[PDB]
């Protein structure tokens, strides 16, 4: 077991609301680290508990290229310790922010990244449900680390669950099923790819307000359209995402999975095979 005191602490690499994240290198094996940390006070004063434990049990089932790596865990009297890889070019939203749209090989290629990320992810029965750029870090040589995973949830093969009932995520990327029949299922994070592809070639999402509530109203709706220029084949599978029948979107279980969305008109030229190995377009 590790413990504090073992690693040197550098810079923060970000805050949350409830956490904070250190660069840190072990002094035993010069190795670095980002490390999570959360004050054990404010998580049992503000009822974080629940989401701590879940990010640790999801994390901890986690093994692929394409999702940040829980490694260890510790704690001392006032805090908790969550030692991950460390993604060292940042999140995908500050990318789209500043080049505002990318050509259609860069939007190809981090498409086929999430999409391979997320065949494994509901493969383990494990929805997301909070997927956007922001939670889509960059490792060193710019293959995403998908993170943020205290509102992923866990579905029972036991129970042969398909259904979620907590509320959670980000209003631009929520589901209408969601907001509407109140649950979430495998096929809401497809909707989130949608809202991410749009995204990567529109510069902003595509339900487009200045609050939550006003998003919520859009979405339900469909409210939506395409800028000009918007790569044909890109257009078409963001139409088979954002589908209001959530059995209806491309790549869900009552689709027939993900051979047909890797099949998709759009991902023609890509090899799904070591997709991590290959070295990513240039962004920038
Ligand atoms: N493994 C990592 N490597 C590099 N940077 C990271 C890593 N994990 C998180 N970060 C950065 O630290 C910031 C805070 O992450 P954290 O998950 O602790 O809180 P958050 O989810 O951003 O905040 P909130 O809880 O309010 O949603 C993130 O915005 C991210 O940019
Ligand atoms: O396996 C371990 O190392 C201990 C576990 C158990 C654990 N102890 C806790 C104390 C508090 Cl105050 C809050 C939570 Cl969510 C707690 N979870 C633990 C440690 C660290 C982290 Cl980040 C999560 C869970
Ligand atoms: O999507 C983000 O959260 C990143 C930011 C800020 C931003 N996000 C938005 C989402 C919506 Cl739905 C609407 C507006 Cl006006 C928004 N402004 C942003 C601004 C400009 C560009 Cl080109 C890309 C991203
Ligand atoms: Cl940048
Ligand atoms: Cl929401
Ligand atoms: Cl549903
Ligand atoms: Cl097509
Ligand atoms: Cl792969
Ligand atoms: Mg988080």
């Amino acid at each position: 077991k590790k413990r504090p005191e073992d690693f040197k602490f550098g810079k923060i690499l970000g805050e949350g609301s409830f956490s904070t994240v250190v660069l840190a290198r072990e002094l035993a094996t010069s190795r670095e680290y980002a490390i999570k940390i959360l004050e054990k006070r404010h998580i049992i004063k503000e009822n974080k508990v629940p989401y701590v434990t879940r990010e640790r049990d999801v994390m901890s089932r986690l093994d692929h290229p394409f999702f940040v790596k829980l490694y260890f865990t510790f704690q001392d009297d006032e805090k908790l310790y969550f030692g991950l890889s460390y993604a060292k070019n940042g999140e995908l939203l500050k990318y789209i922010r500043k080049i505002g749209s990318f050509d259609e090989t860069c939007t190809r290629f981090y498409t086929a990244e999430i999409v391979s990320a997320l065949e494994y992810l509901h493969g383990k029965g494990i929805i997301h449900r909070d997927l956007k750029p922001e939670n889509i870090l960059l490792n060193e040589d710019m293959h995403i680390q998908i993170t943020d995973f205290g509102t992923a949830k866990v579905l029972s093969p036991e129970s042969k669950q398909a259904r979620a009932n907590s509320f959670v995520g980000t209003a631009q990327y929520v589901s209408p099923e969601l907001l509407t029949e109140k649950s979430a299922c495998k096929s809401s994070d497809l909707w989130a790819l949608g809202c991410i592809i749009y995204q990567l070639v529109a510069g902003l999402p595509p339900f487009r307000a200045g609050n939550e509530g006003l998003i919520f109203a859009k979405i339900i709706k469909l409210e939506y359209d395409f800028p000009e220029k918007f790569f044909p084949k890109a257009r078409d599978l963001v139409e088979k995402l954002l589908v209001l029948d959530a059995t209806k979107r491309l790549g869900c279980e009552e689709m027939e999975g993900y051979g047909p969305l890797k099949a998709h008109p759009f991902f023609e030229s890509v090899t799904w095979e070591n997709l991590h190995q290959q070295t990513p377009p240039k962004l920038t």
